[PDB]
């Protein structure tokens, strides 16, 4: 079963085997762990950059997970075992890694913590882990009830395996003073300057007990013995043995015995950490390992994810829309934008539109990204691949590679900063450069990086790709230095329209014109040269050749283009049914709309690494949500009300049953991308990334909030525009715009010609509500035909 | 049980719980592997860089071991299952996954494969592991036999793990065609260059069959189910279901069904192995999938073992050395020098050490040795960090710090070739430098190594040591560029008298004159500076501070400066006396002689990265084998026999069972550490590093040769000069040198003075046998007091 429990704060799945891969994420300001049903976890924390405290058995490549990320027996994870004394026989919560049969299983996501109750023996066991906001900690919380008439004797075995920490030196002991394990290591390198670099990591891994425990182990092979994690040695004996690590791998293992009374309960706490010393691990403790500190971090933590509640909350006929809507799809939302993902260099398209989602739950966040992001403007008006959030940090993997799309994210984004908050007077700010002497304002920045993308053209008018675009691995279609993006011309030419509207809006004319001119010379260009007859195709090759075209039979077509082509303008009205039959036949599935079709099986050399991986995994055709975003913002942009409902609302795992269990999902966030190669490969097709990392859901939250619901600011107020699928015979939603509160009602009615739209019962000529006054309420009702 | 098996052929370990991390190892011209006699296995192939086809089953570090390499359940490894179809009982050779109950088990380490018999349930197998000399494949047989009186119908499943092999792109299937199945993958990289590069990698890992299956399976979770490793659910039902594996983690898994009658046997054959395509894997299919190839495959490997035999057999009193000496070490002395440890730049020290060794086994592989050492000396004189065996190789790693002792090696180990071979002829041979259109002789070369070593000292005469010397990770002494190293300035004293020496027979007088007053110049200096009254210090800081003297708690002494000492001139005959005694007291094990004591607990960061390593481990005060020879060397070349054999002994384990136990090792290999640290952490001490690449045993095999049984080569002819042990009454040895063969017969008489050599039975003058005839068996008999 599978279903949203206590109000909407949680959300529930009773089968440790239905869904396998499935999980949920907690973060806070330092740190992110995703949490799979069956008691396996990958957790990353930053110091200032990343490191990880719960390690594989082997010596792992540095990486935070991969899509569609396989666990197997060692993996890191979150354990306890049970021991009925009296029999012998044992369980593990959550289930793994014994994988006995169980009485009962719940595995509950929740908004600000991640819990199990299970049952096996006649024994009831709770576990709850949450985070603080601001410190790298893992709070643990575990309850054990004898459900039956008589007294039981049990062994309860934390089991937190910390792993091989390092091959120069790792060891582990049990600490009295710190009440509890505490493994420890040196971060391997070679480098004396990495000494230096290394000097404040959080090489030590605690284990802390509130109760003290009966017994300890800390070493792994002592730990398992023949019995392995199925039935390990140390847990068949009567007490565990209190061995250490002496560079052996360390684990952390605890013991308590206890004879519980008919319906008794009791509570143990636990905290799971990095830290540098001791010294740390006893502040963490005493911060934290107690009632009162536990509640206090939750307390403190519900708040936090309160705060970024956004804008708007819904209820629709469909009671799955809205249970994504208004309780899981905010707080993802928040993530991005408040930790930027959790790395000091944030891909600059990454950085603009996660802050771009911010819009809607903290704009301060959102005006203070583009100040940050523009100051690192290089003099050419070129933006940096990355944004450095840190003094000293550099960019790092794809960042060190030529991608030319930066600036396109600048006058897209900022125009849903503009409409939500009306704060033009951003544009007046002063930042510098990245390099050189001069400061200007926003404004004129954003007029260098549209001359930027203006002159980074080839002498056909269209924009140079280098070593890829938005498509990151899209990488020999213009490494020699001539080959040039589909997706990026016609992308440009809607930032560089968008933009000439705001420099209208600001008197600022003549730049204006020019931008107005620039895309539509792009448009023209791309017209004669990547247009192909029923689609626009993708790019042109060094060596001159279109590629994305009905000729080619991999990558045949990509939805990016048809999208931002819309966008642009490039697709006028006689294209644009062209575009939506072809993608409707190529691209569509029933998990959603394929980035690309067929994908391809083989390299590709005059495209590229993106040709390399797997047909239907990731950017090579999957469904990858954040393009099927654009593809559906496109779609509202041009009315297309129905067909834009239908492809957002397949992002959606549920309820049909197979669904949910071909995606393996739980609907608690929207994964970057579900399998597709749908022809190709329709076994594994939908199948979920179970990715949270996403630049889809701040696009999704947009297009909920401006485009199905219609509640889009302008600079005279609220404009209301909705686009309900025709299903919904009635729907409401709650819109906090500039201060107010917004109580909309929508009703189709049969005595209407035209949308009818009354504010506290008149009605109103026009579509703009203008008399906005901060902290009062609206009533809004919207009749539709 | 563990025992000599086969006429010395084999090595047999009869329990698979008591020793379980031991090991034995295969190699050939381009490929190892290490298999544990659990069924883990580690495999690396050079193409022509370093590679592995079966993975961790996470996204793993590049590397080969690590040293006391923890295994974990879904390690790498070689299994087979077997399903009695009547029971539904089921256990796994050789004894993972399962860890079932076994009648009966046996691992047998060989000079040229590696196999098991077990059995459980009545059904006896075995399993036999060889590679061919050329070709990267490994050949697998087993074998299946019902040991009762009546009818058994079995199930059996090879269950070979291919792993994770790549996030961006990884699947397998069956393929009726090749013969089995096939897994493929794109290695991961993100520049545009890697894909050129990489263009020869073979990205795909077959298991086949030469007899076809009833059934497979390639998809690992499918494999296993809710029964894990221990019980897997495709092994439970009936028949494999085919499955395949479609960017989902890979396995290879193949199912027979049988009825076997009493007493009867099958034999299966499988090959495992990387390939670039389907074509190459059917090409290694033709060429060794059958009993002609495995046959024919056999004997090539044993003829190129026994190429590599060397030239000293012996029978003594203690059988554990004789069967060690005689079995075991020339293999591993041979495997060095021949593939030069799988890497593309040896460290300049290991190819010059391992090639030392080779005197003895191929000398003309020695010879080339230096010829391609020298090659790539530089202009200056000094010697680079590594030395390149590939156009287009790079230095990598530690090779990339700079070190500053390689010249050292080249006339201590010249003289080894020189003594054995008499071949000073290479001297004249005419070689470039790594750069400029100098081409000089071999000893001019040689004169410009040793005129660097004079040069590259401060002002009070002592050897800068930069970021290291034969210490790897000892970087912070010297990376300001004042700091001196005490065992680099010792054994410059060393190299120069060695040098001069050969300068004389040369007839190159000034050279000689020049170099033998540079040796005095720098023991004086040592003396002055380093030698702290018991001992002699290791170095001195770049702030000027002297360390590894009786002042420092950790790191009191290190044995390194005192060998080299002896050896090189600055340790006089009163301070002899001294070094013995403080190795004694602080360094000496029952498991051999610590590097240094007490070990290391905590950075010191003007030492360095030595000082970081778990106190025990490696450099950090294990019983570092090869810094154990190389006192042993010292010891004999002082005369200390009776020291020098005891300190030998203790680097083979066993006859002793608590020693047996405790180390962990078979006694096939030496490993480069027994843990050390023996009086801070005596529960650990001796534990072996199971690392088989190792400089210790070219040393060792030298010492044997030359020092113990005392048979070494000189301009005159072979000079008879043994140090056996007093305990020894008698002993023989069979020495080939120079094309000929003594048989010689050691005997004790009371009835003389002074040792006494007969030839052919009558008695000689002097120590020399000087007419030797290529083809020519001689006996000698060498009475002793
Ligand atoms: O790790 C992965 O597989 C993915 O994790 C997150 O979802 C990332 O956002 C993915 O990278 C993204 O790829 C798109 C398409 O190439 C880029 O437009 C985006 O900037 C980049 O973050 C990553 O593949
Ligand atoms: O991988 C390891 O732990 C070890 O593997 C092999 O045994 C190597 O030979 C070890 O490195 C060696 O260290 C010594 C002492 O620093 C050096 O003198 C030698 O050149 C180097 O190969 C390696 O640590
Ligand atoms: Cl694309
Ligand atoms: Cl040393």
């Amino acid at each position: 079963g599978l279903k949203a429990i206590n109000n909407g704060e949680r959300y529930q799945l009773t089968s440790p085997t239905a869904m396998p891969q499935s999980a949920s994420f907690l973060w806070n300001k330092k740190m992110m762990i995703q949490v799979n049903c069956r008691g396996y976890a990958v957790a990353q924390f930053m110091q200032p950059e990343p490191a990880k405290y719960a390690y594989a058995p082997n010596l792992e490549a540095k990486t935070f997970m991969q899509p569609e990320q396989p666990y197997y027996a060692h993996h890191p994870g979150r354990f306890f075992y049970i021991k009925d004394e009296e029999t012998g026989e044992i369980f593990s919560a959550p289930y793994e890694p014994v994988r006995s049969q169980l009485n009962n299983f719940s595995f509950n996501a929740g908004k600000s913590d991640i819990s199990w109750h299970i049952a096996a023996l006649g024994i009831e066991v709770e576990l709850c882990l949450s985070l603080p906001v601001d410190d790298v900690v893992e709070l643990w919380e575990l309850k054990i009830k004898n459900g039956g008439a008589q007294p039981r004797k049990l062994s309860i075995y934390p089991y937190f395996p910390v792993g091989y920490m390092s091959w120069m030196n790792q060891s582990g002991d049990y600490s009295q003073t710190a009440g509890g394990i505490i493994a420890s290591c040196v971060t391997p390198y070679q480098k004396v300057a990495d000494y230096f670099k290394n000097k404040d990591f959080k090489d030590k891994t605690f284990f802390l007990h509130e109760t003290a425990p009966a017994a300890w182990e800390v070493n792994q092979k002592n730990f398992e013995g023949e019995g392995g994690l199925h039935n390990p040695n140390a847990i068949q004996q009567e007490t565990l043995g209190c061995g250490n690590a002496l560079y052996e791998t360390p684990t952390a293992v605890l013991q308590y015995r206890r004879e519980l009374a008919a319906q008794e309960q009791q509570t143990f706490r636990f905290i799971f950490g990095p830290a540098f010393d001791e010294s740390e691990a006893i502040a963490l403790r005493n911060k934290y390992l107690s009632a009162e500190g536990f509640a206090k971090a939750k307390s403190e933590y519900q708040t936090y994810i309160t705060s970024g509640k956004g804008c708007l909350q819904i209820n629709t006929p469909d009671p799955e829309l809205n249970n994504f809507v208004n309780h899981w799809l905010p707080r993802q939302v928040f993530y991005h934008g408040d930790v930027n993902r959790l790395t000091t260099d944030p891909q600059t398209r990454n950085y603009i539109q996660d802050n771009m989602g911010m819009s809607y739950i903290k704009p301060n966040i959102t005006r203070q990204a583009f100040l940050h992001a523009l100051s690192q403007q290089e003099e050419s008006g070129a933006m940096p691949d990355g944004i450095l959030l840190l003094e000293g940090a550099e960019l790092k993997y794809i960042n060190q590679i030529p991608h030319t799309d930066h600036c396109v994210w600048l006058p897209v984004c900022m125009q849903a900063y503009l409409d939500e908050t009306n704060d033009y007077a951003l544009l007046d700010e002063i930042v510098p450069y990245a390099s050189g002497e001069k400061r200007e304002t926003v404004e004129q920045h954003m007029h260098h990086a549209m001359r930027w993308l203006l002159q980074a053209r080839d002498e056909r008018g269209l924009s140079f790709i280098a070593q890829g675009d938005w498509c990151d691995p899209m990488n020999m279609v213009g490494y020699k230095g001539k080959g040039v993006s589909g997706w990026l011309s016609v992308a440009t030419a809607y930032a560089l329209n968008l933009w000439a509207d705001v420099c209208e809006q600001r008197q600022q004319n003549s730049c204006a014109n020019e931008f107005r001119q620039g895309a539509k010379d792009i448009n023209a260009a791309v017209n004669k040269h990547i247009w192909d007859g029923e689609w626009f195709g993708r790019g042109i090759t060094d060596d001159g050749v279109l590629f994305g075209t009905s000729k080619d039979k991999e990558g045949r077509i990509f939805l990016n283009p048809q999208s931002w082509a819309i966008l642009g303008g490039a697709a006028d009205e006689q294209k644009i049914p062209c575009l939506l039959d072809a993608v409707e036949q190529q691209l569509e599935t029933p998990y959603g709309v394929m980035m690309l079709a067929p994908a391809f099986t083989a390299m590709r050399d005059d495209v590229g690494r993106v040709t390399q991986k797997f047909p239907g995994s990731a950017e090579n055709g999957s469904v990858y949500n954040h393009a099927a975003v654009f593809y559906i913002f496109s779609l509202l942009s041009i009315g297309e009300s129905e067909r834009a409902y239908k492809l957002l609302r397949q992002m959606l795992p549920g309820p049909d049953e197979a669904d949910l269990l071909q995606r393996g999902q739980l609907p608690v966030f929207i994964p970057n991308y579900y399998r597709g190669a749908y022809y190709q490969h329709p076994r594994t097709a939908g199948r979920s990334s179970q990715l949270f990392n996403t630049g889809t859901v701040s696009w999704v939250y947009r297009c909920l909030i401006e485009g199905v619901f219609g509640l889009k600011g302008s600079p005279q107020g609220l404009v209301v525009q909705p686009q309900l699928p025709v299903a919904w015979q009635t729907a409401e939603a709650v819109r906090e715009f500039r201060g107010a509160t917004f109580n909309v009602s929508y009703r189709k009615s049969s005595d209407i010609k035209e949308m009818e739209i009354q504010l506290n019962e008149s009605v109103i000529s026009g579509n703009t509500i203008s008399d906005i006054t901060a902290g009062a309420t609206y009533q809004l009702t919207v009749l539709l035909p």
